Order: C-alpha cells, then sequence, then structure tokens
C-alpha cells in the first residue's frame, strides 16, 4: 500500500468490499459525479498543486480586488489534503454504519452522499473532528488553558492576561472543531477582570475607558487578522440582555466569591460599551468578525428588558451589524437528558450548546423523484431523514471514539460537552422544492407559496419533527432541525441535480431562507412565513431584509423590529450595503468621507454574516464554474 | 485520467515514473519506506495508526491534519525539484540527485516543504514597528501606537512567518524596539511609573507564555533571541532612527538594561514554569583576549549560573553586521536580517563506505556530491523565486525576509564517524581522538568544501554558507540507511553533529580544540556543548572558562546541567521540587542546543545517543 516499471500509484487500504461500492457507483453514476463530488482528479496531488500555484495571475486577470484576497502558500497545507481526509471520513463513515447498521445502508448513505440525495457537512473533517460549540469561559478564567498540556498555565490574574487566554482559546477551539467558535458570556467574564484591575490599581482610573477599548482593540483585530488562509475563524459574541444573565447565571460566582447575577448592571454597561465601540471603530477599518447578536426576552409584545432592545435598537442604526435574536422563554437557559437550547450556524446559539455534524437533505431531489406526488415525496423524505438519523449516529460514535483516543481535548476539559451538543438535520432549497412540485406562485403581493404550498412545507418540516423527536428514543442523543446557510452546498446540490435530471432542475442555486433571498416579494410574506416555520425548526434559520436605505428614526427601526417580533420570527436582520475603499474605510456610497476615495467593494449580509462581496464571489466562482483541464509548456510534459 | 480512478493517480511525467520504478529495483521496498515514500502514503492506513496510537502504546486532531500530507508533499518537492533540476542541468543531474536523496548520499531537510516554502530566516522587527502587519492583506493594520499592541503584533507575527517558512523565526533585535514602546508609554501615563517594572514584566509574561503554548500540534514556533552587547547594537544601529525620530544609539544603555531584564525575568521565571522558547543567545565581540563589552560578558556569566540557559555567541569583528556576509546557524545566533532559504547535508559516512578508506577517492566523492548538492540548492532557489512571483509568499514582498540575504546551505554530518569508518580515529589516555592525520583530514575535507560554497557564488549568483546541522533526526536516519546499504561496514547507530561526538569520552581541551580549529571553517555554523555534572562553583571559575574558550576560537557553545521538572512543570535541580514537594519526573536538556524535555527527544536521541552523553566532573 501507499506509493507503488513505470506507471506510478497511490493505493490506499480499503476493504475490497468498499472498492467494490465505489468502482460500482462509478460506472452508474461516471467519472462526472465523483468530480462534481469532489473524488475525481482533484486527488491528484501534483495536478492540485500545479493549479493551485497558478491561480494568482488569473485572479489578477479577472478581479478587481485581487490584491485584497491573494492566497499565501498556508492555503496550500490545509487544501491539498482536504479530498483526501474527505474519502477517508467517508469510508470510515461507511465501516461504522456497516458495523451498526449492516452493508446495506452503509452502502445506501454513501450513493447518497456521492450523488447528492444528501450533504455531509464538513465533510473533510468528518470522521476526525466535531463541528461547532458556544463555549462559556468560566473554564478558561478557572483553569487558564488545561488543553495545552506542553506547559502548565496559571489562571488569568488581569485583564491583559484574560485576552489573551481567550484569543488563544479561540485559535485553539478552531484547529479541534469546524465551525464556529461562540463566545455568548465574553462580557460577562471581562467585566470580572475590568473591576480587579481598577481595584487593584492596575488599571488607573483616568485610563479606564481607554484601557478598556485598548483591550477591544486587541481582541477584536486578533479575531480578523488571519495566521493561515485568508479567513480568520468563525467566532459570535451575544450581547446578553437582563433577563439572560439572570437565568443563565443564577447563582454562579466570580472568583472572588461575588454572585455573577450582582453584577448584571455592570455587564450591560462592559457590553454596551462594545457594541459602541465596534460601531465607530467600523469607519476606521471594516472586519467581519465576531459576529454580533443580542439576545431579547420578548413576550405579549414586549421586551422585558426594554432598555437593552432600545439599545440594540439605536445602535444598528448605523450599520444594522447585529443579528436580533427573539426569545419567548428563558426556560432553555436557565441557569445552564433530551436536549433544549438554540443551535444556529450563523449565530445566537445558546451557552453550552452546540452540533457535532450537520448533514443536509437535499429537498429539491425529492421533488425531481416525486414527480409532483406530495404523498410520494413525504415517504421519501421520512426515509432519507432516517438515513441521516443513522449516519449522524454513526458520526458521532467516531466521535467518541476519538475522544478516547486522547485527540480532542476540548472535551476531556469540558469546554465541549457532548451531552450538549445535537445531531443537525439540516434542509436547503424549501422554495425551490416547492416551485418543481408545483407550489409556488406570483400574485399581487409578488413571489409565494400557494395554499397547498404552504401545507406542503409545514407537511415536509413537521414530518422531519417528527423523526428528530424519534430519533432520541432511536439513538440516545437529540437532533435538530436547521435550515442551513449552505454557502456551497446551494450550489453544489443544484449542479448534481442538474447532472441527474437536467431541465427538470431549472436553478443555478437552491435557498437558504424559506423566501429567496432574491425573490421579489412583499416584506410581510417574508415575515409571515418566517413566524409560520421558525418555530418549527426551533430557530434554526435566519430572515435578512435588504433595506435600500438606512431607517430614518429610531421609532420607525424599532416599531418594526416590534412587529417583526409579534409575527414569531426568532432570529433576523436588516441588511444594508456597506462601501469600503481601499484603505478599509466603511462609509455608504461611492466616496470615503474619510480619505476621500472612491469605493472598490462591499460588505453585505449574504447568508447572515457580513462579507465582502468579493470575498463571496471569489468563492462562488471556485465552485460554481469549476475549470476545465487545460496544460501549459511544463505540465503537456 | 489522474486522481481517484481503485488507485489514486499523481500526474508525473514517465521518466519520472521510469527512475523511481528503477530505483525500487535496484534499492528495494525498504529503502522506499525508509525514506518515508512507502505505505506513509497509505491516508487509509495512515489514519487508523494515527488515531489508535494512543490505544496500543505503553498529541491532539490537530497534529493530524499537519502530519497526514507530509509525504504527499515531500513526493511532490522532490519530483518538483527534480523537474527544475532536469531543465538547468539536464536528465542525468536530475537522476542522479534524485537517487541521492532517496538513498541516503544526500538529506535534504524539511523535505515535506521543499518546493513550497523557505527555511529560515533571523527578522529585523523595523517593518513591523513602522508598517504593522502589512503581510495580512484582508485588513489594514495600523502601525502599534503602544507596548500591548506592540507584544500582539510580534507574536502575531510569529505566528504567521512559522507558517511562511520550515525553521526558525529570530528575533535579535526584539528589545531594540521593545524599549521604544517602554519608554513611549511611560511618557504618555499609559504606565502608573510606581508598577513600571511588573508593566515590562507582564508583557514579558503575555509573550514569553504565548511562544510556549502551541495553537496546533505538540510544538510551538522554534523562535530566538539575541542579547546584543553594546558593540553590536552601536554597530547594527548606527544612523538607525526611532519614529518619533531619535537614534536608536542613543538608547544603548536602556536597551542594555531592558535585555537584562528579561534574562533576569527569565531565570526567575522557570522557577514557576519550564520552557523552551525563545531560545536564548547572547552575542559578545571578543579581540585579543577580552570582551570589548565587559560589563555584558559579566552580566550572562552571572546570569546563566543558575540555568546554563544562555548560548555564547562569540565573534571577533562587527565588520559583518554594521557577497553575503553574516552568521547562520541553525540553533541560534544568526545575524539579524540573515536567513537559509534551504540546507541539503552531505552524509560524510557515506563517503567514507564508498572510497574503501581512499582519501583521494574520498575527496573526489566529496567534491561530486558538493557539486550536486549545490545545483539542486540552485534549482530550489528557483522554485522559490516561482513562488514568490506567484503572490504566495508575501514576507519577501513585504521585506521582511529577503532572498538576498539567505544563503543556500551545504550541510555536513557525521564528521567523526566518517573520519572513524577511514581509520583515523583513535584512543588515548585523554579518551577518543581523532589521530594527526585525522585531523588533517578533517582540514582537507572542510577546506574542499568551503572551495566549493566558495566557487558557487559565481557559479549561480548567490552565496553558499556550510553548517554542522543539528541533525535531531537526519543523524539516525541516514546511519540507519547507511546501516541497510553497508551492513557491518557502519557501526553507528547515530552519526554525530558536533566535531567529536557527545556520546564520546575524550577530554575537554579535545572538544575546545576541534571547536578551536574548524568553527571557523564553518564560519561559525556549529555549536559545542559542556555537559557539567554540577554547577560552576563561583562567578570567576565560570568566567575564566568562558574567556579560555574564546580565547581558542570557539564561536557558539553552552554548558549544560541537567535541569528537572516536577509533573506540575516547576525547574529545579536534585529529585525533590522545593516548590510544590513532588518528585522529579522528567528532565530539561539542550537536545542540539535549545531546552527541551528528554521525554520529547526522538527516541533513538532518547534511547540511545543521550544516556551515553559526557558529563564532565571537572574542568
Ligand atoms: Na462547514
Ligand atoms: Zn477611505
Ligand atoms: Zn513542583
Amino acid at each position: 500500500s501507499g506509493l507503488v516499471g513505470s506507471h506510478m500509484k497511490v493505493q490506499y487500504s480499503f476493504e475490497r468490499e468498499f472498492e467494490e461500492l465505489m468502482s460500482d457507483l462509478l460506472s452508474k453514476y461516471g467519472y462526472e459525479m465523483f468530480q462534481m463530488d469532489g473524488l475525481g482528479d482533484q486527488l491528484d496531488v501534483v495536478k492540485f498543486t500545479e493549479d493551485f500555484v497558478r491561480r494568482g495571475i488569473i485572479e489578477s486577470t479577472i478581479d478587481a480586488n485581487a490584491n485584497v484576497r491573494v492566497t499565501n502558500i498556508s492555503t496550500y497545507f490545509i487544501e491539498i489534503s482536504k479530498p483526501h481526509t474527505y474519502l477517508y471520513s467517508l469510508y470510515r463513515i461507511w465501516q461504522k454504519m456497516k458495523e451498526m447498521f449492516g452493508k446495506g445502508v452503509a452502502d445506501e448513505f454513501v450513493e447518497a452522499q456521492i450523488n447528492g440525495a444528501v450533504y455531509l457537512h464538513d465533510r473533510h473533517h468528518a470522521a476526525l473532528m466535531p463541528y461547532c460549540f458556544a463555549y462559556t469561559l468560566k473554564p478558561i478564567v478557572e483553569k487558564g488553558l488545561p488543553f495545552i498540556k506542553t506547559i502548565k498555565s496559571e489562571p488569568a490574574k488581569h485583564l491583559s492576561t484574560f485576552i489573551q487566554h481567550v484569543i488563544q482559546f479561540v485559535m485553539f477551539a478552531s484547529n479541534q472543531s469546524s465551525g464556529a467558535v461562540g463566545l455568548p458570556d465574553f462580557f460577562v467574564w471581562m467585566w470580572y477582570f475590568v473591576k480587579k484591575d481598577l481595584k487593584e490599581g492596575i488599571i488607573p482610573r483616568d485610563k479606564l475607558d481607554w484601557y478598556i477599548e485598548q483591550h477591544f482593540q486587541i481582541l477584536t483585530y486578533s479575531l480578523n487578522q488571519p495566521i493561515r488562509t485568508t479567513q480568520s475563524p468563525y467566532t459570535n459574541f451575544t450581547y446578553l440582555d437582563r433577563n439572560y444573565i439572570k437565568a443563565i447565571f443564577e447563582g454562579e460566582r466570580y472568583p472572588d466569591g461575588s454572585l455573577i447575577t450582582d453584577h448584571v448592571e455592570d455587564i450591560i454597561a462592559l457590553q454596551k460599551h462594545y457594541w459602541e465601540w465596534v460601531s465607530r471603530e467600523r469607519e476606521r477599518q471594516m472586519f467581519t468578525f465576531p459576529v454580533l447578536t443580542a439576545s431579547l426576552l420578548y413576550k405579549d409584545g414586549k421586551f422585558l428588558d426594554e432598555d437593552s432592545a432600545r439599545f440594540i435598537n439605536k445602535i444598528n442604526m448605523k450599520w444594522q451589524d447585529t443579528n436580533w435574536y427573539i426569545s419567548d422563554s428563558i426556560d432553555a437557559v436557565a441557569s445552564c437528558e433530551k436536549l433544549k437550547g438554540r443551535m444556529n450556524s450563523i449565530g445566537g446559539s445558546d451557552l453550552n450548546i452546540g452540533s457535532f455534524k450537520v448533514i443536509t437533505v437535499n429537498l429539491p431531489r425529492i421533488a425531481l423523484e416525486s414527480g409532483g406526488d406530495r404523498e410520494k415525496y413525504l415517504q421519501i423524505l421520512r426515509h432519507r431523514v432516517q438515513l441521516i438519523k443513522k449516519a449522524l449516529a454513526a458520526v458521532r460514535e467516531i466521535i467518541k471514539e476519538r475522544i478516547s483516543e486522547g485527540l480532542l481535548p476540548l472535551y476531556e476539559n469540558g469546554l465541549m460537552l457532548l451531552n450538549r451538543q445535537y445531531g443537525t438535520i439540516g434542509v436547503t432549497g424549501v422554495w425551490e422544492s416547492a416551485s418543481i412540485m408545483g407550489l409556488t406562485t406570483e400574485d399581487i403581493d409578488g413571489l409565494k407559496y400557494t395554499e397547498e404550498g404552504e401545507v406542503f412545507v409545514d407537511n415536509v418540516l413537521d414530518t422531519i419533527r417528527e423523526e428528530a423527536e424519534k430519533g432520541y428514543h432511536e439513538y440516545g442523543f437529540t437532533f435538530n432541525i436547521e435550515q442551513v446557510p449552505a454557502e456551497k452546498a446551494a450550489v453544489t446540490l443544484a449542479q448534481k441535480d442538474r447532472f441527474l435530471f437536467g431541465e427538470k432542475q431549472p436553478f443555478e442555486i437552491y435557498s437558504n431562507q424559506w423566501v429567496p433571498l432574491m425573490a421579489n416579494t412583499d416584506v410581510l410574506n417574508r415575515i409571515r412565513y418566517s413566524g409560520k416555520w421558525d418555530k418549527k425548526v426551533s430557530g434554526g434559520a435566519i430572515l435578512h431584509i435588504n433595506l435600500g436605505e438606512s431607517f430614518k428614526t429610531e421609532e420607525e427601526s424599532f416599531n418594526m423590529v416590534k412587529m417583526i417580533a409579534d409575527m414569531g420570527v426568532m432570529y433576523f436582520a436588516f441588511n444594508t450595503k456597506i462601501s469600503v475603499c481601499e484603505d478599509g474605510h466603511a462609509f455608504y456610497g461611492e466616496r470615503c468621507p474619510v480619505c476621500g476615495k472612491a469605493k472598490v467593494d462591499e460588505y453585505m449580509r449574504i447568508v447572515g454574516y457580513l462579507v465582502p462581496v468579493s470575498a463571496f464571489n471569489k468563492e462562488r466562482r471556485e465552485i460554481e464554474y469549476p475549470r476545465r483541464q487545460f496544460y501549459d509548456s511544463l505540465t503537456i510534459r
């Protein structure tokens, strides 16, 4: 095995049954199928490398923002092995599924993954490490960095060291997981060190706000200055309102013995300070992270912390850079077994909640297979979701093996908690699925579901809920549902379906909101749909409404926020188009009010967080129109 | 076509495939397995072995993603180098290098990276202070205005640079630039002047622990600090200015004081927690029997009394730091703005084995092989130039790494074992030593490589240096390859990385004399350890020994005393921790010149070599 007159090959040690499965699938679907799935010539290390190193001049040729987007060698070492660790992960999942459920089930999953009936997320990591978690910093504050075992670090005594530890933890956790590193209680723990150092005279009183903002700066820029690749780890902050702070931290104490809930007003004030500082800082330099969410308790037409709500509403007026999380209860988070707690891939996941893996069901595929028959549709859907549950159970078993092998110290040190992680049934292409079924229309209010289309979506989501609920008793852990961001999946699934079904599949990309971001429809329709269906996925969705112009008054904005909250929307944001100049100043319009230079790019929420449009398009190009194999003077031989 | 076809097919020219097939026929699968080109490329087997390793014996998942691709990017690099050498020198030369690399006649360092990024550099922080983090293009970072942001930028730069290169990130002028921000923050009332030293030390702590708290893998980036003596500070920074416009040389005493503060802080900190990085070197100008900066020399001598944790760099001139000149050393002490883009080492014991004892044949083989190494270095350099033009190596674009300040390095290892196989080593009343003709032999070997290195500048348009490389793993690997090829003719389990092996018992004067003779031949590309059974009694005794060693011409050396650690990481001497009372469970030792746990030594050094290292009872 490994490297094996002339005609050098590389041989991986697969069970013969798996080789036979893969050979049979290639004959059935064709080389193009495997190529589309990333299991074609992507495993050619020589071709991969020669293509990679040649991309620069191509990007310079076609992209005005190439100079900002330019890839360096650190990306090479991350990308080169992804097709190989995906192939390994697919194989290992097949082995585990065969072990648990028999070869029939294992074979069916591999076929569904390759042909696009399902979408295994973070597939290059899937048999190696878990997806995501929203952490509490309590163990960092109390234990230091115990997951780093080659040196013993003392817990922070001061603000500077606390900030260092948080940055290091973020960087560490981002290499132990595929997804977001959430820090919803950051300001709870930062406040402790601000006060401690103030009391001790470490922070001069007359330099208090300066010291605070210096550390805001150090942490925030660190989370937007990537060491490897051209992208920072995905991080989340949450503005916890007074209800959430009181509920989550009831009875909990700081290292000095004081009750955390005795400090609520100070924690709120520090959060407000950050939100204000961040809004100011964007004009100095635009950045993405941490993704901002505010978590508000809202009930019977009222915010229970109206002071915080009006604050968030006010600060958002500038950039609309904060996502609104609305909940009608703090029961799930009270001083944090069937798992309860919001899980959302964009932001707003509750403290100590995560997902070890998402596998998404291709809903348009099922529409294509059903031929318009809604009963047939639901039968296929239920079977697919049952298959996905088995795959998730297998991945969880593999994760447990990795834990036992000492490979995932975030679990050993109690930062990531497996019994606080869902297995996620993802959905995408809800709209396109209904469209193919003949269940969408256009009337005076724009694009919408037909009356039967709405029932159909109800039935789809309710069917998945039922299977998710059954999964708990079946597999001993909790399943959630998410309408996933699908930055790549929305493209690749559409492409696979077009390969298989031709012109029956008319869409270039599948949607990640109940109505497509770029559908011409009345905003009331969007809100109504999110009000109907957000609750069905327990807040695993986002609604974001593009605004042509910022709100004129805080009052107008706030009335809209309350109306959306009244309708039952659980996570939403307003979208503005933010201009940047070549110097990175954020503003609106074509000319920078700071340096007078022209706009060269835009920041926008496309899947739920603010990114440069040039970054979106470059990534989109890389998967949407894959290059044919070409040769030059060297690579022709 | 290519990729997954089930087999995986890489796109190789047929000629390369035929060569590899021929080499497999000649040497056998065990040769490729030894070289890391056998079943290491089996991603499934590699992965299962990796993850189940903790289960079936007696590292976390981030190490997996680094290790899994190394056999593949080595294979790619070997191929790309073969292509480039074929282009530049013809197929015969390209083929010859590949054979030499696979069979162990030469040793391509950082082989998994060799066609992708360069080896090392000792940076000035001037571009960081003046321009911030310009190599990060996705955000524009303002230059630091305060000490806390300066420290952040240094940490980020180290982490960034460690992913743009294979080897050390040297920071020889760190304290020159740190001083500027210490002064600045004090003036602007950022620091309660009552807490000035606490404040400085807080930043010492944040920087130092960050550089010993690995985010990925079990090991931090390799970093170097240098205590620049007053001569070096004046020479290097003549005419240079801080951002406020003041002359740097107007602050020599302040910079010296800050350096001393760090060295003192470090020495105290090891009691709280033992750490490796940054590797500490002191650079001293020494001429005609005296330190020109005696204050600094006596300081280093004094602070070293506790842990001997600082390496001595000795030079008789500051001309090179005032056709590339300047010291290049893989362990520490590389001069400011000096690096190497790649090292390729010649296996000297292999040549001894091939020569059959014929010294003229030996030197003929040596000169041909060094000439082959120069061609391979030239090819690697052209590939690095390609990567630069492809926008992949931003440290070059941003003037942090400078290609015209990097050597191509001809490495040497196993000088001693090579001489031994030739019959030129003996045992006397004062222990193991080269014979008289053995010394002449080593002169001839080094002079031969020196001649070729010098010729290389006219031949290839860049400068070559020589280093007796640390060879942490190479010293084992090459010995094992030679054993496979030559059997009982090759008696050594590991080759030597010092002029006389650490594990050979000899009078200390012999070690010093050899280093005194030959360090200059490799322009300081070597290290000497003097292993001590116990700490020096007095500072005067220690300082007399240091001056004697400097007098003899030794250019880079350290004393070693075994440092104990308990399970909680406290450093001490003896069997019981004076801090927590727990038992010693491990030892720190220079593996080659930097202090690491003995348990972290690679297996062969841990079991074969380290236990046999000579320690001196008296000097
Ligand atoms: Na993902
Ligand atoms: Zn501007
Ligand atoms: Zn102890």
